[PDB]
């Protein structure tokens, strides 16, 4: 029934490195499946999950654990790396309960950007919520030398943060351009346009970035927990469209999708939020 923080932050940050591991160093022939609904996937996607899954399952086979893609774990137990022992400085060390807890995957976030060579747009992400509220996020950026940013509750690991703008940035993908609705943007602004939802919100950990909008159901669970754990952590904030806090279902029975959109503030940004607001505000999202 119950387990230490500092365990279970070893476990997860070994099923990250592990997974980040096998998708760097992979070099044989990508075969691209197709979901019901055009979305690729490929064996590179499935294969993390299941590390990720098995590993975690290894050590807390009771544990909530919920992923992109249709694989659980399997993997045999002497197959897996053994589990880091790593102490977290000034963190406390909590006893925990196994079944408050629930764990969001994306095992591969940008599956598309990778069959197409954006590999700088290529993260793992796992987040996780204690008694529905968000607790630790962990992503990684497995062709950026697998380097691993993660986040419990208000610690953080170390990142490396560009000098500051000074314009303040939007970050977007050329499909979802919105630089159209942010014409009556106050201040000095820029767009910067980039694939992946994981890359995106990392694009603001890092000050590559202040602005995420993303007013669309396009967003799953699984996108945000992560990168919102450290984000938040920062001073960031990330919520709906409309303010309110995103939503994570306990079971994949639910739906997974972010139906009133994304919105992500860097630190600096957050003065921004009344008049991303008033723009949200005449906005009725639908889905199909
Ligand atoms: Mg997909
Ligand atoms: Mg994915
Ligand atoms: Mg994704």
């Amino acid at each position: 029934m119950q387990t230490s923080l500092f365990e279970f932050a070893n476990v997860l940050i070994t099923a990250v490195k592990e997974a980040s591991y096998s998708i760097s160093k992979f070099k044989e022939e990508v075969e691209i499946k197709y979901k019901s609904d055009g979305s690729e996937v490929t064996q590179v996607d499935t294969q993390s999950q299941q590390i990720i899954f098995s590993i975690i399952k290894n050590k807390y086979p009771t544990i909530n654990i919920i992923g992109e893609e249709d694989v659980e774990n399997g993997i045999p137990d002497n197959q897996l790396p053994t589990i880091t022992q790593l102490s977290f400085g000034s963190l406390e060390n909590k006893i925990i309960n196994i079944n408050d807890i629930i764990i969001y995957v994306d095992p591969l976030d940008g599956t598309d950007c990778y069959t197409h060579k954006q590999y700088d747009s290529v993260c793992v992400l796992v987040g996780v919520t204690y008694k529905g509220k968000p607790m630790i996020g962990i992503v990684s950026k497995p062709f950026y030398n697998n380097e691993i940013t993660f986040a419990i509750e208000n610690y953080i690991s170390s990142i490396s943060l560009q000098p500051l703008n000074d314009k303040i940035i939007f970050v977007c993908s050329k499909k979802n351009d919105i630089q159209h609705l942010i014409k009556s943007f106050p201040d000095p602004y820029e767009v910067k346009y980039k694939g992946g939802s994981g890359a995106k919100m990392m694009a603001i950990i890092h000050q590559e970035a202040d602005i995420y909008y993303h007013p669309l159901i396009q967003s799953c669970t699984w996108d945000t927990l992560a990168a919102q754990v450290i984000l938040e952590a920062q001073g960031g904030i990330v919520c709906d469209i409309y303010g309110n806090p995103l939503c994570y279902p306990s079971s994949k029975k639910e739906s997974m999708r972010h139906k009133k959109g994304v919105l992500c503030l860097s630190p600096r940004a957050k003065k921004y939020l009344p008049y991303m607001l008033s723009i949200s505000k005449t906005i009725l999202l639908l889905q199909h």
